[PDB]
């Protein structure tokens, strides 16, 4: 059912995700080890995700959260990356893109940091890095990340360094607690709670 759209880099909703996407860069505490090396992205392509099922599939759920939360959504833009990216943008979220080791418990996970999800493009860690190369920081091959449209209703606040949510709540926010650069990391425990809304298609760039 899925079909992706080019955005115009000349759009100004590219110019906004592309915005999004550069702006939430940060360093990270593995020295680069996962992500690879890097300040700010070439971008080569962004693409809308357009899939009925699978919207009505996410508006439904939403429309349930917001009822249980005094009419609020709480609903977010965030970072997702996967290796199943594509298994993703077809099918949709489900326990099978769960992070089961992660440390908000077995959920699917998702950041307001780019370069956060970033790490996971080619898996946990950064996996043995890009199937060509090896390369856990290649500057050469394409990687793809989705900013997804994700319903955290009554997040459970957690402060920090497939299952369920904490009873009460629809999500878990992981407010972050040593690192005065790091954003939010968020968990939900229901593949309807996101829709992966842009496909970005990237580079990193080697710094100067
Ligand atoms: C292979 C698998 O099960 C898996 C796939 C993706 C992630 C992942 N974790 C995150 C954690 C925090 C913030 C963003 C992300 C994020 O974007 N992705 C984790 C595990
Ligand atoms: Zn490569």
């Amino acid at each position: 059912g899925t079909i992706l759209i080019d955005l115009s880099p000349d759009d100004k909703e590219f110019q906004s995700v592309e915005e999004e996407m550069q702006s939430t860069v940060r360093e990270h505490r593995d020295g680069g080890h996962a992500g690879g090396i890097f300040n700010r992205y070439n971008i080569l392509k962004i693409q809308k995700v357009c899939n009925k099922k699978l919207w009505e599939r996410y508006t439904h759920r939403r429309k349930e959260v917001s009822e249980e939360n005094h009419n609020h959504a709480n609903e977010r833009m965030l970072f997702h990356g996967s290796p199943f990216v594509n298994a993703i943008i077809h099918k949709g979220f489900d326990e099978r893109h769960a992070y089961i080791g992660g440390m908000f418990g077995a959920g699917i996970y998702f950041a307001e940091n780019s370069s956060k999800s970033n790490q996971y493009v080619y898996g946990i860690g950064g996996g043995t890095g890009c199937p060509v190369h090896k390369d856990r920081s290649c500057y050469i091959c394409h990687r793809q990340l989705l900013f997804c449209r994700v319903t955290l209703g009554k997040s459970f606040l957690q402060f920090s360094a497939m299952a369920h949510s904490p009873p009460g709540h629809h999500s878990v926010t992981g407010r972050p607690s040593v690192n005065g650069l790091a954003l939010a990391e968020y968990v939900i425990y229901r593949g309807e709670q996101a829709y992966p809304e842009y496909l970005i298609t990237y580079q990193i760039m080697r710094p100067e």
